[PDB]
This record gives C-alpha cells, sequence and structure tokens, in this order.
RNA sequence: GAAGCCCUCACGGGCAAUGUGGUGUCAGGGCUACCUCUCAUCAGCCGACCGUCUCGACGAAGUCUCUUGGAACAGAGCGUG
C-alpha cells in the first residue's frame, strides 16, 4: 500500500499470472524476494511480480523504484499465495520474477505495455 | 535457491521463497581462471590407564610363674611378633 501506486485489475492480474506459469514450464523465473531482488540487479530479469498482502511492508518497500532505475517492468498481485502457487509454489511468495518467459514473451510485452499504460 | 527440517512404525501431517538447506567466517570470504593438496576444523563412534576419595576382605606374636588386689592391664621372673 505504501509502494503500490497504482490498482491493477483483477483481469490483468489473472492473465499475468497465468503468463508467468506458462513461464516456469516453458521459460525461467526467480522465486524470492531476495532472488527476485539480485534478477532486477542483474539485469537478466523481463517482468517482476510483486505482492500486496505483504506484512511487514519493508520486505518489498524497494522493488518499485529499484525496477524504476532498471528499466524492469513490474505488476502488483493482490495475494501473496496466489504468486507462490502460479510461481510454482507450495508456499506464498511476496514477489517473483520471470527471468526470461518462455512462449509467453509475446504476453509479457502485453502485460507491460498495458501496465505503463495504467501509469 | 528447495537440493532442507520436525512429528509418525507407516500412511500421512506440519514448517519453509518474509529463505529450510549448501557455501562461508580476518590464516577474510565469495566469484571467474589456475596449482596443489587435505590430517586444519567441524560432526559423530569408541572409549580407558593412572590418580584421588570412600567402603570392604585378609592379617603376626603370652593371656605363662610368684606376690599384692574385688579384679592384673601392677611389681618381680621367663618368653614372643
Ligand atoms: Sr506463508
Amino acid at each position: 500500500p505504501v509502494y503500490v501506486d497504482f490498482d491493477v485489475p483483477a483481469d490483468l492480474e489473472d492473465d499475468a499470472l497465468e503468463a508467468l506459469e506458462v513461464a516456469r514450464d516453458t521459460g525461467a523465473v526467480k522465486k524470492g524476494t531476495n532472488e527476485t531482488t539480485k534478477s532486477i540487479e542483474r539485469g537478466s530479469a523481463e517482468l517482476v511480480f510483486v505482492a500486496e498482502d505483504v506484512q511487514p511492508e519493508e520486505i518489498v518497500m524497494h522493488i518499485p523504484e529499484l525496477a524504476d532505475e532498471k528499466g524492469v517492468p513490474f505488476i502488483f498481485v493482490e495475494q501473496q499465495d496466489d504468486l507462490g502457487h502460479a510461481a510454482g509454489l507450495e508456499v506464498g511468495s511476496a514477489a517473483a520474477a520471470v527471468t526470461d518467459a518462455g512462449e509467453a514473451d509475446a504476453d509479457v510485452e502485453d502485460i507491460a505495455d498495458k501496465v505503463e499504460e495504467l501509469r
């Protein structure tokens, strides 16, 4: 909420999670705020997800600005456990990063595009 | 970066991407590229001597004479470990 600066429509979040699921099956994805953080720093990240029900918020507060000064596009998910399920985890995930999609590159592109428009 | 931990005989359950586990800890470390090599460390297995304290077993040689005395464990004489 303090790091969130725009609401994402359930529909968009839907497409993003699906795109993320086919990303792990095909391409490569990072699970965890730390791994997600290094990817954004090493530049090996295409799309990073960030849960919105993260408490404490400090764990993810840095993702937004870090992503901006790195061109890396990012999107919010209303729930932490979905992101983890989608990321293929048996647990939750405060943040996620698609380290190069996989037969989803097309979708990822649009989502990023759609997001930028959503400001 | 799930390669992990806990409970249960098992089935199964719980924990864990807000990081279990690997690596590492100033002879700094890590990574990339090399040489060599380990007996350092950490973990676990086995597992005492001796010594000290206490307890216990075993363990030599007179119960001879006279006198005094209620009593010899005394005096005098002979004898022993
Ligand atoms: Sr959780």
